[PDB]
């Protein structure tokens, strides 16, 4: 495929300093993952990037989504399209610690990438989500058995994450 640059971890998972947007804008994958929270609520981080590259398109589906389906439940997902970026967006909602949700259910957030071969996707729970990226990879690679091409934004952090991998 046209996935360039990745390091290779596992032997399906794969990781890049990169930024998510720039790389949906060039590869158009069949998958990116938004971190999204319940709602669909685009307005900082991954998501709002996101949202922003679609010039709000996003936003829209997702409103009227939630107002058919209600809100997500922490470590659940749905399947959106991808609009510019993508042809779907699986929006997944781990778990926000600074809103004390149990971190346990990281796990289950990644399950939800088993469903489909190829992913362009961020780390879970990182960032505003205030989880501990360390641990969120751990959890990804322990968890997802299909291919998954992480793009790490932060070029201190990806130099951390690949630097004390076990």
């Amino acid at each position: 495929n046209s996935f360039s640059g990745y390091l290779k971890l596992t032997d399906n998972v794969y990781i890049k300093n990169a930024d998510i947007v720039e790389e949906a804008k060039k590869v158009k994958p069949t998958v990116v993952v938004n971190a999204a929270n319940v709602y669909l609520k685009h307005g900082g981080g991954v998501a709002g990037a996101l949202n922003k590259a679609t010039n709000n398109a996003m936003q829209v589906e997702s409103d009227d989504y939630i107002a058919t389906n209600g809100p997500l439940k922490v470590g659940g997902s749905c399947v959106l399209s991808g609009h510019n970026l993508a042809k779907h967006c699986l929006h997944v909602v781990g778990p926000n610690v600074n809103k004390g949700e149990d971190i346990q259910l990281l796990k289950s957030a990644y399950e939800n990438f088993n469903q489909h071969e190829v992913l362009l996707a961020p780390l879970l729970s990182a960032g505003i989500f205030g989880a501990d990226p360390i641990h969120s990879l751990r959890v990804c690679v322990d968890t997802v058995r299909t291919n998954v091409y992480l793009a790490v934004f932060d070029k201190n952090l990806y130099d951390k994450l690949v630097s004390s991998f076990l």
